[PDB]
């Protein structure tokens, strides 16, 4: 029946998608209860213990903690960005070549718990080093880059304050444009042809300031330290030659597994405008499918949902109405800047450092995709 609404004017809280921060997690907590304080300690500190050597000595002392006492959805999701960081570390190291094979299991058995129980694969993702890895300064100023921190980074110049911060600050603004949505299916079943343009609008509004936001990144990320120190510890180990068979989870499965790292695909914005849009369009619609059982479980429902609702696109041609045409044009260009806007950026912090030490190919034909659903 498509997406369920909590009441007349709001979808149901089941999809996990907050009023002000949309797929972002509101509020995250930034504390775990006292008894996981030593999990609290290494992830906090991070960047001393990977530049000291001492991360995986730290972590193979710990003891076993049961996640029992992790009663809520936010704690779990504070532990499993805190372990996910943990595992990144431990895997990767200083990221020179001198990597680890097997999780020790006094962190693999509850991460690995953790996720069962979130249905998140047992790797860090967008959910736990964005949209979870958040704070205000001040809880009376508003959600700006200057009144925010993350809550953990790998390396110290790693940028990730910079990235992570930047890319949740864009989907703060998307939630200005997802919260439209019901509006928009509303006077499409109500026949409400100004309340239909007007809502087509705010979104379109919404989505070229969240291209606004994303020009922030340059300011706080450097190319050199991001694809040289950051990326590191986004590297996943799924098709990677340094842990060709995967990692082994100590403790939870006797054989190794292959879990894919960060990837630009786990954000659900680009499907949830593509969706409602009608603008979605080989073997890298399998890579996009698999990135979306990396997003939350709840958030995967919300696009699924979203793709049994009534079209926009049908709708809106079928009416010889310019200024609708024109309303759902601003909406697919604003789409079509912030791909545009992210071949960009893989190109500048990833592409070009690469080459100074196929991808091209996908992005370029997905956006044009994209253009060409301009009615
Ligand atoms: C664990 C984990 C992990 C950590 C971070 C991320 N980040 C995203 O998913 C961000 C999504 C974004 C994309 N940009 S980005 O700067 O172009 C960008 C480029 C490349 C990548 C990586 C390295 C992961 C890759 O793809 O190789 C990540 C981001 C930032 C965001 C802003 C706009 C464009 C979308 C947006 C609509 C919200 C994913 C997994």
């Amino acid at each position: 029946s498509g997406i369920q609404m909590e009441n007349s004017w709001t979808i149901s809280k089941e999809y996990h998608i907050d009023e002000e921060v949309g797929f972002a997690l509101p509020n995250p907590q930034e504390n775990l209860p006292d008894f996981y304080n030593d999990w609290m300690f290494i992830a906090k500190h991070l960047p001393d213990l990977i530049e000291s050597g001492q991360l995986r000595e730290r972590v193979e002392k710990l003891n076993m903690l049961s996640i029992d006492h992790l009663t809520d959805h936010k704690s779990q999701r504070l532990a499993r960005l805190v372990l996910g960081c943990i595992t990144m570390a431990y895997v990767w190291g200083k990221g020179h070549g001198d990597v680890r094979k097997v999780l020790p299991r006094n962190i693999a058995v509850p991460y690995c718990q953790l996720s069962k129980k979130l249905e998140l694969p047992p790797i860090l993702v967008y959910a736990d080093c964005v949209l979870a890895n958040w704070k205000k300064k001040d809880p009376n100023k508003p959600l700006t880059y200057e009144n925010m921190d993350v809550l953990f980074s790998f390396r110290d110049g790693d940028c990730s304050k910079g990235f992570f911060l930047v890319s949740l600050l864009v989907e703060i603004a998307a939630a200005s444009a997802i919260k439209v949505i019901p509006t928009v299916f509303k006077a499409m079943q109500m026949q409400e042809r100004d309340t239909l343009l007007k809502a087509l609008l705010e979104i379109a509004s919404c989505l070229e300031k969240a291209l606004q936001v994303f020009h922030q990144i340059h300011d706080h990320v450097n190319p050199k330290a991001f694809f040289s120190v950051l990326r590191i510890y986004l590297s996943g180990w799924k098709g990677n030659p340094q842990l060709s068979d995967g990692l082994v989870y100590e403790g939870f499965w006797e054989d190794p597994k292959e879990f894919a790292g960060g990837s630009a695909g786990q954000s659900s914005v680009f499907q949830c405008f593509d969706v409602l849009l009608g603008i979605q369009q080989g073997h890298a619609a399998q890579f996009l499918q698999d990135m979306r059982r990396y997003m939350p479980p709840a958030h995967r429902n919300f696009l699924c949902s979203l793709e049994s609702n009534p079209s926009v696109r049908e709708f809106v041609l079928s009416k010889g109405d310019a200024g609708l045409r024109e309303a759902y044009d601003a909406c697919v260009k604003a789409l079509v800047s912030l791909r545009s806007y992210h071949l960009q950026i893989v190109t500048k912090y990833i592409l070009i450092p690469a080459s100074q030490q196929d991808l091209m190919n996908f992005l370029k034909t997905v956006r044009s995709t994209t253009e060409k659903s301009l009615l």
